[PDB]
């Protein structure tokens, strides 16, 4: 076989997509598409998070803060153990990657 | 200040861009744009690598393998301590993120 491992993420999605693609000892990488009016579950981050926004606008509410908007061209860091909500209110299509390191299991102890 | 930390990456770049944006205890995230005919330095990966390709086509040569081509919509894993070369031969503009975890310093011991 090859040295590398390949994953594919959906291009030009126009529907809600939650792709939990990479899940290794060292990292998790997900690909998310949220059409306008959709949102992800409210939850506390289970690792250190970076949100790589490649299309549209995200409305991110953390803890007791007012909602903050981030557009394509932003990478947003959310610390471990922080209450978060991701919504797409303001764009036709919001597309981002979620990078988590280390794997949540490493922080569960 | 805010709970989150924000970074910006260059959108719609048409020139060579090597943006070493995120560099934390836990992760590194870079944003790279290679116009046609450009390439990155040949080197051995200093952590576990994932290449998130969002535009164009990458020609990736690992160790003694023939060059392999990967297009937009691929995430490519390259293990730690592997000789690699990234080239853009076949597309006008190749754009990818590089996710590295854990931080290289953690593997340097
Ligand atoms: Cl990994
Ligand atoms: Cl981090």
């Amino acid at each position: 076989g090859m040295i590398e491992k390949v994953y594919e993420f959906k291009r030009d999605a126009k529907t809600k997509v939650v792709e939990k693609l990479v899940n290794t000892e060292h990292v998790q990488i997900n690909h998310i598409v949220l059409p306008r009016g959709e949102q992800m579950p409210k939850h506390y981050s289970n690792s250190y998070v970076h949100l790589i926004i490649i299309k549209g606008e995200m409305t991110l509410t953390l803890e007791d803060q007012e909602p903050h908007n981030y557009k394509e061209g932003n990478i947003v860091y959310v610390p471990f153990n922080v209450k978060m909500l991701i919504q797409n209110i303001n764009s036709d299509i919001l597309e981002f990657f979620v990078v988590k390191a280390p794997h949540p299991k490493k922080l569960n102890a």
